[PDB]
Parts: structure tokens; sequence; C-alpha cells
């Protein structure tokens, strides 16, 4: 909604075909599906609407945003995709990041997420620390997805579903292990942990409980245990709304 996607040439079109199908066997041959959506995700989550700044502008492989502490391990992302990269010489960073988050989400079985091209890779990083504090609440949670991305409540829930795969590193948040007994996998068993309690060898953040104690939060975990196919629905829409912040009048 209130999306006025660019022209590309057909060239740009098919380069976006090309690399979509470079991307998926790339990432599921390395098995980094996880990281590559944490990285579309890092990129896209410092939107701020009401500065217009940040966003899914390409900044995030600028040595000085990869410093920033919420962003640790994501430059061995960034390596990873550069030699793919270096074969779509056309297509932004930008658009190469976001889709790579797409794939990264379908190559581990989770719903195919619409992709429109042309974002224009940006000059400057946005400042450091817009993006989510783990230890943080539902108040926390707001003032980041609502505040300054303007994102709703449903779309908090059915993102922090994004911990269906992949795994928290004491080298990295300081955080440890996966929040699903199938990492690779992407489906609704985050929100089914979350409901059945600490199981020994999962994790979950604060954050994560937070979504529990929360009363339009919760209503929501509830609805994606019970119905894989409202949070495949709920988490494709979130999804693009996330990647096209800031992008097409927005
Ligand atoms: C809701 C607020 C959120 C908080 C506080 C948060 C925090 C974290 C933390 C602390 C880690 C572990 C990093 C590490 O030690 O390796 C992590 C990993 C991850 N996050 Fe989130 N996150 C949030 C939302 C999201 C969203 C919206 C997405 C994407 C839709 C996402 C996708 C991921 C993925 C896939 C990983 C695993 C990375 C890997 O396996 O290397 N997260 N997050
Ligand atoms: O998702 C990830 O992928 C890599 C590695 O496990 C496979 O390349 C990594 O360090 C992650 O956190
Ligand atoms: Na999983």
């Amino acid at each position: 909604s209130g999306k006025s996607y660019p022209t590309v040439s057909a060239d740009y079109q098919k380069a976006v075909e090309k690399a979509k199908k470079k991307l998926r066997g790339f990432i599921a041959e390395k098995r980094c599906a996880p990281l590559m959506l944490r990285l579309a995700w890092h990129s896209a989550g410092t939107f701020d609407k009401g500065t217009k700044t940040g966003g899914p502008f390409g900044t995030i492989k600028h040595p000085a945003e990869l410093a920033h502490s919420a962003n640790n391990g994501l430059d061995i992302a960034v390596r990873l995709l550069e030699p793919l990269k270096a074969e779509f010489p056309i297509l932004s960073y930008a658009d190469f990041y976001q889709l790579a988050g797409v794939v990264a989400v379908e190559v581990t079985g989770g719903p195919e997420v619409p992709f429109h091209p042309g974002r224009e890779d940006k000059p400057e990083p946005p400042p450091e620390g817009r993006l989510p504090d783990a230890t943080k609440g539902s108040d926390h949670l707001r003032d980041v997805f609502g505040k300054a991305m303007g994102l709703t409540d449903q779309d908090i829930v059915a993102l922090s579903g994004g911990h269906t795969i992949g795994a928290a590193h004491k080298e990295r948040s300081g955080f440890e292990g996966p929040w699903t007994s199938n990492p690779l996998i992407f489906d609704n068993s985050y929100f089914t942990e979350l409901l059945s309690g600490e199981k020994e060898g999962l994790l979950q953040l604060p954050s994560d409980k937070a979504l529990l104690s929360d009363p339009v939060f919760r209503p929501l975990v509830d609805k994606y245990a019970a119905d894989e196919d409202a949070f495949f629905a709920d988490y494709a829409e979130a999804h693009q709304k996330l990647s096209e912040l800031g992008f097409a009048d927005a």
C-alpha cells in the first residue's frame, strides 16, 4: 500500500531473475540462510519515517555500519555475497541484499515474499542505535518498529517469527543457540516453542518473551502457533513492507 515502484530496464529485470536463481543455490549450499535474512533485516530496520533516513539502501556493506555492535557477524554475510554480486554489476547492492533476504526465506521453506526492484544505493549509513535491544520489552519494540519504522503490531509479531530459522552466537550478541529444533526450516515452530516454555537447548530472548505478556501481541502468537498458514500470510506481508521501507514513496 502507498507504493509506486520505479521503472527499471529489461536488462535490470533479467539480472534480478538470474540473481534470484544464483542466490538460491548459493544460500542453500552454504547453509547461511539465517545470516542472510539477518543481513537484509539489519539493512532495512534502520529506517526512520519522520526523517526518511536509513532503510534498505545498501549502506550495511560500508565498514562504518558493519562496525555497529548490533551488526557483529554481518561482515561474514557481506563477504560471502561479494563474489556473487560481482556477477550482477547492473544490480544495486540495496536490491541484491533485499533479494538475498527474500531468497533466504524461500529456500528454508517459508512464504514467497513479493519483490520489486529499483532501490538506489545511498552514500551515507544511518546513525548507530536504531535496531532493537534484545533485553528490552514491548514498549521498546513499539518505539523501534512503530514510531521509527512505521510498521504495525501485527508486523512486529510476524517478523519476530524470523527467529524460526537460525541461532544466536556468544561471540556476536552474547546470546547462544537456536530458537527451534530445526534452525534451517522456516515454519511456525518459533511460536510453538515460545508457548510451551523453556526447553533445554533452545533460546528465548527477553524480547521474544515480551510477546507473550503484551495484550495485543499475545493473541497473535496464539494465532500463529495454531495456524501456520496465517503466520505465512502475515509474515510475507510484513517482510515485503520491511524490505520496502523508504522505497517507492514510502
Ligand atoms: C523483534 C526484535 C528483535 C530482536 C531484539 C532481535 C535480536 C536478535 C539477536 C540478539 C540475535 C542473535 C545474533 C547473534 O548472536 O548471532 C538475532 C538473530 C537473528 N535474527 Fe533477530 N531480532 C529481532 C528481530 C528480527 C527480525 C524482524 C528478523 C527478520 C525478520 C530477525 C531475524 C533474525 C535471524 C534469522 C537471526 C539468526 C541469525 C543467524 O543464525 O546467524 N530478527 N536477533
Ligand atoms: O546462518 C549462518 O550461516 C553461517 C554458517 O553457519 C554457514 O555458512 C553463520 O555463521 C551463520 O550464523
Ligand atoms: Na525452524
